């Protein structure tokens, strides 16, 4: 049972041997920073997340023939060109995955060392998601992950609907909220955060039913987040790291 | 039996031994990254393959003589310097034709001279085998046998009258793509090139107005099969291409 | 289908991944110099093939965990320890056997460990294929097919009655060497192995004293001929070695 | 028409390419050196010539594939071992034999290097040999090697005989002589030096016939050495060089 690595689903170690797997440690931050002439320091003026570069460091089995070889780079060259971002995971990190495409080769020195290297758009790792139930009464619920998240709230009606809210609050005071209009019994109503969606009873997106520009909510990590709604909700998010 | 390197037919290893041939590993891809200021993460704005360098090390076989490898290197000059992209063979690698001409030679260090010599490929692929494969006037799966994306030829040598010839890429029974033509006759021959993008006759004469309406060339995807259906029993020929 | 290598029967790259393999080579000679102060030049006195050493380069793979890599070398510790020659074999190299056995292993440098792992040959060749010919009561040219000097087995299933067996190597019609015995009789297997030195019959018992007089033990020269005659149709089997 | 080296009169050279061959440059001297303390200088007490390590470095060009190298390694093995001193030759030294045998390879580091070791106990290369005639008078004969050479006298008889003499002399003093007291007519006598033989008519080796010890001869390079014959005879020496 040797280290996997899963890109789109495909075993890419099962065409080379990983030695090591470097862009996954300390991030680094990206700041802004203004400096005046004769003014002493300096200012930080933004400060934002790079992208992230995962550098696998691998070895290329050979089968022994050389245009076996040759045969053996081309399908994996066929396996790792994404014009889309794919989900790519280790097996040393298990309920872990990364969102990203392979970029870009630089060729080492008995056998084939070879150093893929793999682009993220999204520099955060997603992790396990969490399904947690929100009362008609202000609801804690605890972001689990180390990164801000956007959750997917979810309501499957027992009783006839009028108006359907998702109420956030600080103690007492409402900060932000959902609010649907259209009302019915039975079905399920889907608010997205991440996708940004409103799918009912059987999946259709009834998008016209958010009324004015309900503020888009975000779970805080490692503390607790108060959450009230109108009928017996559902709140999903998704842990992430850095 | 040694390794034997093609340059437009001519086996260039009767002038040179081979130690060793970079550029054919794993492919890197271009990509445009836009990043903004205060923002999380990059945006890739655009994605291409580069052109192909292919390297290879030499060492240039002496005649004993100095005058006979002074006289070699010019003979070598004259069958390298090309004008025109042309095929390139290894036989480590059968099956495959590399298109490019080589571009700079890079000189080393007793009795014999080692000198890396690079290859510039415009098209960064590799040319497999041709593959001939029957499509009939239902829907047919045609597998591309290759690992890169394929423009195809279609061929149709006629066995009754015709009024206009269509050939519709389609996903399960929904035309996503098609080729028509309002040109009918009988008993000849008929060819759509997806690579060079030309109409052919008999002798081979431009149908430019043919394709019509935005009815689009298409292309065979790899490892997976693709759907065409035609009015005229047909033929379509691909060669199978990777990187 | 990965590079095997076998020791023993075990496929020891089912613990580690070979790198290269080092010792396997052009095989080098130990010469007795011997040199005189005031007299040119110097003298050979003897000459003996060194016992090989086979190096191989490998890296252990890890499984995952750090308790499950020290009990793989604990393992790997097993198979390798031998008080015994044991054959091995590189998948590289079929129909080739070498006789020896782990000696040492010195270890190096992040997520794998490699090491070169030492064998040592007693018998510095490789055993081949084994080839069987038939030897008539007529002068027979046998040829040895491998490409170092083997030392043959005769065998010989009478068909009728014996006084004295005989196995004679000629140049042309002059004994040079010859293998005579006194004991006779029908229907029963003799074995005359110049490898292990050694007179068999039917269920194997031994006849020390058949080889009399220095009626020496003869060998096949390789890429060449050796002519024998029998005095009952035998057969003779040699194994095809390589330096 | 590459550069070819032969040993025992096979082409090694169809097996592998020649970078380099050391081993043929300004020969080195072995010196017996002897001091005493106290006094100045050294005492030169022995001199001689070692013997040739000749040092071959090639490059085993390989068959594409892996058996197919391992196999062509234990062919070059078996024209390589030899227990007996072997004419070695290189195209970019013609007219010139070298005697020795294969001794031992260090492998050096795309493809394989190999440093093939040769040991000559004849320090010396042999070249072209020469034929001249030594008639009945002092007659000057040039030894055109570069070493001292030992020579073949050559006697086809075209009258009777009595006492068969080779003089070699200084001016008009015998310095050393070849006696034979065996006479006939019309067959070859033959007193070779290098290997000390006495053939006859049509070869048989007549050695009582060398009556006193008579000395062994040798002809001193770049000059003239004069030989005087009893019958019109034959000198064939073979030139040497280091």
């Amino acid at each position: 049972k040797v280290f996997t690595m899963m890109y789109d689903g495909q075993d890419l170690t099962d065409y080379f041997l990983v030695q090591e797997v470097r862009g996954r440690s300390v991030y680094s931050i990206e700041m802004g920073k203004r400096t005046i002439a004769g003014v002493d320091g300096g200012v930080i003026t933004t400060e934002s997340l790079p992208a992230r570069e995962l550098e696998v460091d691998a070895i290329v089995f050979g089968d022994g023939t050389e245009t076996d070889l040759r045969r053996r780079i081309e399908y994996l060259n066929f396996l790792l060109h994404r014009d889309t971002d794919v989900p790519i995971t280790f097996s040393d990190e298990p309920s872990r995955t990364y969102y990203g495409r392979y970029e870009f080769a630089t060729e080492g020195d008995g056998f084939h060392k070879v150093t893929l290297n793999f682009y993220c758009q999204d520099p955060l790792k997603y992790g396990p998601e969490v399904t947690t139930d929100v009362t008609t009464a202000s609801t804690p619920v605890k972001n689990t992950g180390l990164a801000v998240t956007n959750p997917t709230i979810r309501c499957v009606f027992s009783t006839s609907a009028t108006e359907y809210e998702m109420q956030l609050l600080d103690g007492s005071t409402v900060v932000k909220f959902l609010k649907v209009v259209y009302g019915f019994n039975t079905g399920d109503t889907l608010v997205i955060d991440c996708h940004e969606r409103s799918v009912t009873l059987n999946g259709q997106d009834i998008m016209p039913a958010l009324l004015i520009q309900s503020d888009w909510i975000q779970l805080k990590p490692q503390v607790n987040t108060y959450l009230k709604a109108t009928q017996p909700s559902t709140i999903v998010f998704t842990e992430k790291f850095l």
